[PDB]
């Protein structure tokens, strides 16, 4: 309703880069876009830019967890964007998020972990993009993607 999109991203690994090409792309098409700084129930679309240390975060798995309980309910559209990780790493929590994964596990719930899990691995299964050999041609199809989908 009140925003387009709604930008899940882990700010120490993509504010500055590819989050900063992503908004200016987003803004300049006139799509409303909202992102913190240093709405989710009112944003239609969530492009979630699943960078190296994403998973790191404690906070950023919560956020994950609204948006794919909002998703599942079909109360918001989910974009994946793996950036820098093999979708399969997230699928199953292996590559550099099984390291992340034991950090979590010795400091939180194991119910709560398994449920960071759970969004991790239905996340995985959306159609979404991962990152390539030029971060400007997925900035390009992400907005041209989301400009052919508002209403
Ligand atoms: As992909």
């Amino acid at each position: 309703t009140k925003y387009d999109v709604f930008l899940s991203f882990r700010g120490h690994d993509t504010r500055h880069n590819f989050i900063s090409f992503l908004y200016k792309e987003l803004v300049r098409r006139s799509i409303r876009t909202f992102k913190d700084d240093k709405p989710i129930e009112v944003s239609r679309f969530a492009v979630v830019v699943v960078s190296e240390n994403y998973a790191a975060s404690s906070w950023c798995l919560d956020e994950l967890v609204t948006i794919m309980d909002f998703e599942k309910k079909g109360s918001i559209t989910v974009m994946p964007i793996f950036y820098g990780v093999e979708p399969n790493h997230v699928r199953w929590q292996t590559g550099v998020l099984a390291e992340q994964f034991k950090k979590h596990a010795s400091r939180e719930d194991p119910e709560k972990v398994l449920k960071w899990r759970q969004a991790l691995t239905n996340f995985a299964q959306l159609s979404g993009d991962c990152s390539g050999d030029d971060d400007s041609k997925l900035v390009d199809k992400i907005a041209n993607e989301i400009s052919n989908k508002k209403t």
